[PDB]
């Protein structure tokens, strides 16, 4: 899957898919995010990139992390766990599977912990500003959320009407197959075309989605969606292509 390399590998232009994904929400700026996958193993601090380029494209990769803090010389373990990475050719994200959290009584001890979020969304954001007059755009992708990758997304842009609607379907838990509400593109502080929406489950509202467009051609859409359930709002990883 080549992660390994993706961990060790120097970035080289000839690699297909998305090359650099830049780990910007994925390590927080205080922080360290060690990955290890394939006897291979890299520290990231925020701003650094991943090498996505050694990834395989549409599928999820996944690697060990173990969330730091160095103090006073020593690299302290704040939580550990599954790090996926979700990579298409002009965009990406990552998400934890967290499997471990310090424990709150003492330090260098780790207690039992199980939750999921989307960690960066990033890539060629498409300007909003030279986005397609006319025309529509289908997008067919991945839906992905806790212990589940196997989701479908299913999305529509009408560039006419500045407009996008979808689908999740296929995820275990049923609530979590939504329908992703119409919803205007708008530009972001950037200018970056993005959606943000509602979503529908069983024609009711059960919290939002947000896509940014990705590519100088909106080839593709990336993001995610927050679905709120009973235990709390589930976030799944959201990315798709023309």
């Amino acid at each position: 899957a080549g992660l390994a390399d993706a961990l060790t590998a120097p970035l080289d232009h000839k690699d297909k898919g998305l090359q650099s994904l830049t780990l910007d929400q994925s390590v927080r700026k205080n922080e360290k995010l060690k990955l290890a996958a394939q006897g291979a193993e890299k520290t990231y601090g925020n701003g650094d990139s991943l090498n996505t380029g050694k990834l395989k494209n549409d599928k999820v990769s996944r690697f060990d992390f173990i969330r730091q803090i160095e103090v006073d010389g020593q690299l302290i373990t704040l939580e550990s766990g599954e790090f996926q990475v979700y990579k298409q050719s002009h965009s990406a994200l990552t998400a934890f599977q967290t499997e471990q959290i310090q424990d709150s009584e003492h330090s260098g001890k780790m207690v039992a912990k199980r939750q999921f979020r989307i960690g960066d969304i990033a890539g060629e954001h498409t300007s909003f500003d030279k986005l397609p007059e006319g025309g529509r755009a289908t997008y067919r992708g991945t839906a992905f959320g806790s212990d589940d990758a196997g989701g479908k997304l299913t999305y529509t842009i009408d560039f006419a009407a500045k407009q996008g609607n979808g689908k999740i379907e296929h995820l275990k838990s049923p609530e979590l197959n939504v329908d992703l509400a119409a919803a205007d593109i708008k530009p972001d502080g950037k200018r970056h075309a993005v959606i943000s929406g509602s979503v529908l489950y069983n024609q009711a509202e059960k919290g939002s989605y947000s896509l940014g467009i990705f590519g100088g051609k909106a080839q593709e859409v990336a993001g995610s969606a927050e679905v709120k359930t009973v235990n709390g709002i589930r976030h799944i990883g959201l990315a798709a292509k023309q």
